[PDB]
């Protein structure tokens, strides 16, 4: 039956590879909710820890006036998929870069359980009050023989059916097949993950995440209250920015620096939108060098519900950019190198030659009145053309960070920095 309501000796399913125990984070932190798996937080904990790690290096390979916007928990999801055939030295890396090592023996050597399991708490719960859904897929070549146990594992601890496409002789018809695929899980937003000529004839496997979400504010903003204002970028250009109005009483705190921390609460407070704005004439980049889930989690405990002013604009964003380099930084080498690259667990027909050549990540988010909504997608290529993609997109002044969290369980769902407003 279910993985949403299974234990572990229930579906007996253990990987073919497994990772080593290191020569356990000393002195536990942040104390886990009501009716809540100790297991399924502590992967919580470990996706969170990549999240702000990954920001980091994502955040110093860009202008500090650039917009950035992602979805932590995708990029997760899709190599946590990915790391189900791996095995050696690329399964440890993996290990390692996603914080997987960082918890308990146990839920380190589950890790695809617990996400099944905290996948199951996040978009099929009995009490939607904002819509958040997610989709997995395999894409293999249509001539390939794939590992049967492979296939099932992945469709049963992801949902990940395995789709059959012709790589070898109708390649780039595949690739928009699968945003096709893509496009229809996000509502329309995400449509083009993977870019053109990345998929070709020696391409094996595609694996793809798909998350969703779109939630009406607790509190609405009145468009009659909305105005428009130039907005001066850094160059010297100015554009037009819908700037929204509201007053109401709103968790709120001044911290160090005078740093203002802001949070806005779908209906059903179970997702919220916090907001990092620095002193008006001070640098994000100190706030984002000491970016850490601990000091985050400090923020929120912080906060005073209090009665304001909140001036925000109506905008758009979209991010769009691949995670080999990035990840690379991080530690992850083997699983991109065609001769060090160990993937022994995908295809059944012995071809042990795999490697993961790009990785491709895409989000977008919409803030109005009504609410907010966004979409991301994660698409991991195995064996194809390792490409080096836009090097640049615009360069605007004052940014905020923004983060779209899930309270109970404490997950950054999507996470960013706005800032070019304008639309
Ligand atoms: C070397 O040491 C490490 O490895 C050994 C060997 O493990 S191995 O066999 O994999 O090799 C580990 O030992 C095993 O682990 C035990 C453990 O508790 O983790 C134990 O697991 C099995 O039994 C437990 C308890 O059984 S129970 O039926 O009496 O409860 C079971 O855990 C329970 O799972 C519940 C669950 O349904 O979720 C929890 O409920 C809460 O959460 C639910 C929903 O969660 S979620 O929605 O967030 O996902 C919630 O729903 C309403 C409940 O409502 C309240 C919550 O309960 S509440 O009261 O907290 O609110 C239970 O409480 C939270 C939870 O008990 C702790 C476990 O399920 S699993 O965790 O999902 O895996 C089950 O796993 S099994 O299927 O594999 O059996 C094993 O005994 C059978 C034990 O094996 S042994 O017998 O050989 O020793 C070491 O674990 S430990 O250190 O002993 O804990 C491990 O150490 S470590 O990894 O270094 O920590
Ligand atoms: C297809 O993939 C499956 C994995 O999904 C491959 O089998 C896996 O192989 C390893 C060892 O070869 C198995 O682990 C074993 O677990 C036992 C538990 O008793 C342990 O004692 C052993 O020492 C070892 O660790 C793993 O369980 C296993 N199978 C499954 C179902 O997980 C299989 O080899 C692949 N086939 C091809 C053709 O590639
Ligand atoms: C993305 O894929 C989904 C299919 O997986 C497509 O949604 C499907 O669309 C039809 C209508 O276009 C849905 O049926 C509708 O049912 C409602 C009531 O439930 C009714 O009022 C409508 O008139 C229609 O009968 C169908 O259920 C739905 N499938 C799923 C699984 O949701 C969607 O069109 C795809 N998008 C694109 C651009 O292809
Ligand atoms: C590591 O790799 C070799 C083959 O490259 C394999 O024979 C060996 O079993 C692997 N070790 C582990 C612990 O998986």
């Amino acid at each position: 039956v279910d993985i949403c309501t299974a234990k572990p000796r229930d579906i007996p399913m253990n990987p073919m590879c497994i990772y080593r125990s290191p020569e356990e984070d000393e002195g536990s932190e942040q104390k886990i909710p009501e009716a809540t798996n100790r297991r399924v937080w502590e992967l919580s904990k470990a996706n969170s820890r990549f999240a702000t790690t990954f920001y980091q290096h994502l955040a110093d390979s860009k202008n500090d006036n650039d917009n950035i916007f992602l979805s932590p928990l995708s990029i997760s999801t899709a190599f946590a998929m990915t790391k189900l055939g791996a095995c050696n030295d690329t399964l440890q890396q993996l290990m390692e870069v996603f914080k997987f090592d960082t918890i308990s023996e146990k839920t380190s050597d589950q890790i695809h359980f617990f996400f099944a399991k905290l996948n199951c708490r996040l978009y099929r719960k009995a009490n939607k009050s904002s819509k958040l859904v997610s989709a997995n897929r395999l894409f293999g070549d249509k001539s390939l023989t794939f590992n049967e146990t492979y296939q099932d594992i992945s469709e049963l601890v992801y949902g990940a059916k395995l789709q059959p496409l012709d790589f070898k002789e109708n390649a780039e018809q595949s690739r928009a097949a699968i945003n096709k695929w893509v496009s229809n899980k996000t509502e329309g937003r995400i449509t083009d993950v993977i870019p053109s000529e990345a998929i070709n004839e020696l391409t094996v496997l595609v694996l793809v995440n798909t998350i969703y979400f779109k939630g009406l504010w607790k509190s609405k903003f009145s468009p009659e209250n909305t105005r428009k204002e130039l907005f001066y970028k850094a160059d010297g250009e100015s554009c037009s920015a819908s700037m929204m109005y509201q007053e109401g009483k709103f968790r709120y705190r001044r911290v160090a620096e005078g740093t203002q921390v802001l949070e806005l609460p779908f209906k059903g407070d179970d997702i919220t939108m916090v907001l990092i704005l620095p002193k008006p004439e001070k640098s994000l980049a100190k706030v984002e060098k000491e970016l850490t889930p601990e000091v985050l989690q400090e923020w929120l405990d912080e906060l005073e519900e209090m009665m304001l002013v909140v001036h925000m604009p109506r905008f758009r964003i979209e991010d769009g950019f691949s995670l080999k380099e990035q990840l690379q930084d991080m530690g992850l080498v083997d699983l991109f190198s065609p001769e060090k690259s160990k993937l022994p667990g995908i295809v059944a027909e012995g071809r042990d030659d795999l490697y993961v050549s790009d990785a491709f990540h895409k989000a977008f988010l919409e803030v109005n009145e009504e609410g907010s909504e966004a979409a991301a997608s994660t698409a991991v290529v195995i064996a194809g053309r390792s490409l080096n993609p836009n090097r640049v997109t615009f360069k605007a002044n004052r940014p905020f960070l923004v983060f779209i969290r899930e309270v109970p369980l404490n997950t950054i769902i999507f996470m960013g920095r706005v800032a070019n407003p304008c639309v």
